[PDB]
């Protein structure tokens, strides 16, 4: 059972400047994905729900160092990397995989990720769930993050 995770993605780029939130169709996913561990009793760090999608914004570095900490608390880090690309998602990528996290990747079925992003599979202990829909996320994240989890500790280039 999982005690944490730290589920990251797109941010900046998803809110409205016209009302400074994000609307409740991109909300609806991460809100989907807090539930499902939630009501499963593990606990999850999420930056968009924790600065109220956009309306209670940090400045850079609070958001930053606020980030880190959670990534390195997490039991396993989930993430968008987001088309078009998240860069804070990318940097967090770079902090998870740079610690050993176990790691999903969520990332959107017949689009083009990074080559340091598709790279980590294998190289690191990262899996890759592609999807249609969040409802196919919501089904299989829990094995994607079992069989990650159940390789804590274990030696990894770059881990
Ligand atoms: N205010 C923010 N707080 C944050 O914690 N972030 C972090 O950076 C990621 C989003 O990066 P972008 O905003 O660059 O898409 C999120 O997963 C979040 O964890 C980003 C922003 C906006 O750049």
């Amino acid at each position: 059972a999982v005690g944490s995770v730290f589920l990251g993605g797109p941010f900046r780029q998803l809110v409205d400047p016209r009302t400074g939130v994000m609307s409740s169709g991109d909300q609806n996913v991460f809100s989907r994905l807090i539930e499902h561990f939630e009501s499963r009793g593990t606990t999850v760090y999420n930056a968009h729900r924790r600065e109220a999608w956009g309306a209670e914004f940090l400045s850079p570095a609070e958001a930053t160092r606020l980030d880190h900490d959670e990534i390195k608390a997490a039991d396993v880090f989930v993430a968008f990397p987001g088309v078009p690309a998240s860069p804070g998602t990318h940097v967090a990528i770079g902090w998870a995989s740079g610690m050993g996290k176990p790691m999903v990747l969520l990332l959107e079925r017949d689009e083009d990720y990074a080559f340091l992003v598709t790279g980590l599979e294998s190289q690191a202990n990262v899996e890759i769930l592609r999807f249609s829909g969040t409802e196919e996320i919501v089904e299989r994240l829990d094995g994607a993050v079992a069989r990650v989890l159940g390789r804590a500790g274990e030696p990894t280039v770059i881990g």
